[PDB]
């Protein structure tokens, strides 16, 4: 199977990343603390918009700024203006679209700094960007790459403000590669579970994924790539949201495939009740019930890390089903 | 059919918004600007998120502030202590969603002003509110009067702030009363639009709605209103979204509804493109073609209120369909 040769070098190719000097991060990281930047903007569309909401949080952080994550569309002349000075952040899979390109072109015109995360090199959104922060991918990983680019971004800054010193430089690298080192054993077992419950999710009219707001852009991207992959719907949800307008979401003919990295009374509930009405739900985390249909696996579970984790059996589905 | 009811008044109901004297929309306009807020964030889901959507460039420009849209998950302690003080804008059609409330709170806890638009008052939401900005309903119109509430703040905020004189103020008042008195003539044109074109909208496995980006906010309240009613598959993009992920969003087997509020070659393309592959493709706007799919009307198009026209030929698709 070609899919799987590509899930089954995506976490040597991600540790590769953890021992590449980026001196193009570095050279962004600089002229954004110089130049003034008061905010980061990442925009870009499906995948690349996913991999913007997953690495939100620990670019917040670690930037110590705001960092807004939107389609190209929503940046127009007078969000740009009204803006204060920020790196605007044209990230592709490929090399760039019309939309994310004319984005950037706008942000540069009115003095944002501009950089483009294209997924080859040369990309056309190159041609606006005052910095390339290609994604490193020579030549599947590329959610995976698009994610942790973001992240050595977010620590670029941090350094370049002196605001990571080596204790915190290696304590981050040993939690993302001890993560990576876990990933073939994840890559194993969500083999074995997408294939034990292929039969009953594809009996499945469409299918639901949710999970905490902490996992949004996994069960986003999971959701495109299934949909993308599999040919039949398949949505997304953060779990409140799901809650909120569950008779929009689901019917007795849905699947239910559901996140739980921790235990939470309000998720259980949902799935008590669910269950009740269909047998086709399916939960994935360390502590869920060890039935047939769950995926308990004992995953790291790092707080900014297991990204990296979770959106592995979604992909697996997309691979065996 | 009590949706019509609801539909012929709603014009109604919107020009009496213009004649209320809003203390309580003053109130939180003199709050944003003594209390250094800078910038405004509105959150909510469904239609109250949509409305939001539809509403953000007009405020932008009347606050002169940056105006943030986004789903209350989204507004984490983390994100609201690197935030620049906001007035966080709960929006909630009914009383409110503990979501909604729990990202006011969280706000609050913070600095962060809060401010409630709810459709009934009281309102669950209410109670994390520094400000309650109800939309005044009373007892369909939802969107449209929550749309027009968020309008109303950003001319208090430009109003108080001396950025809206009163030529200013009386020109987009006009402009806002032009379009809500050609409501009831689109409301007719639309149901007759519907009728002709039933049975074929039945027919479809699933329907698109696209349109430009001044526009999303418009295709976005019009997909969940129709999946929520038709109770089949919609979903609205914006135009170039739309072309950037096609084969994700559309098939031989899909129905494309297309706001075409003017000229755009590249929408032209694209439905003459599409319209080779299947006879489902249904343009609303002024200067489409008139064959019996399209709806061919004389909107008011005005660049800031004409999104109280193009919503209202979706919302008669939900009332007439099934």
């Amino acid at each position: 199977n070609l899919y799987f040769q590509g899930m089954n070098e995506t976490p040597l190719r991600l540790l590769e990343m953890l021992t590449q000097t980026r001196e193009d991060l570095w050279r962004a990281a600089q002229a954004l603390t110089e130049r003034g930047v008061t905010r980061i903007i990442l925009t870009g569309s499906g995948t690349s918009y996913h991999g913007a909401l997953t690495a939100r949080t620990f670019m917040q952080r670690w930037c110590a700024l705001p960092v807004d994550v939107c389609w190209p569309f929503m940046l127009d002349d007078e969000t740009l203006a009204r803006s204060g000075k920020a790196l605007v952040v044209g990230i592709s899979q490929g090399g760039g679209s019309l939309s994310t390109l004319a984005a950037m072109e706008r942000a540069r015109n009115v003095g944002h700094i501009t950089a483009s995360m294209a997924g080859v090199a040369p990309a056309t959104i190159d041609r606006a960007a005052d910095y390339i922060l290609t994604v490193p991918c020579g030549e599947t990983k590329g959610y995976h790459c698009t994610v942790l680019n973001l992240m050595l971004l977010a620590l670029a800054v941090a350094g370049q403000q002196q605001r990571l010193d080596g204790e915190q430089r290696r304590s981050l690298l040993l939690r993302m590669e001890k993560t990576f080192n876990h990933l073939p054993a994840l890559v194993t077992a969500s083999q074995a579970w997408a294939q034990t419950n292929a039969l009953a999710l594809r009996d499945s009219a469409d299918i639901r994924l949710t999970g905490p707001a902490t996992l949004f852009g996994t069960v986003q991207e999971g959701a495109l790539k299934m949909l993308e992959t599999l040919r039949c719907p398949v949505s997304g949800y953060e779990f409140e949201e799901f809650i909120h307008g569950i008779y929009n979401a689901f019917n007795a003919q849905s699947a239910l495939i559901m996140l739980d990295p921790q235990p939470d009374a309000r998720q259980d509930r949902l799935a008590q009740i669910l269950g009740e009405w269909t047998p086709s739900i399916y939960r994935i985390g360390p502590q869920v019930e060890n039935n047939g249909l769950n995926l308990n696996f004992p995953f790291v579970n790092d707080e900014d890390f297991a990204v990296f984790e979770y959106i592995i059996p979604l992909q697996m589905l997309c691979a065996i089903l």
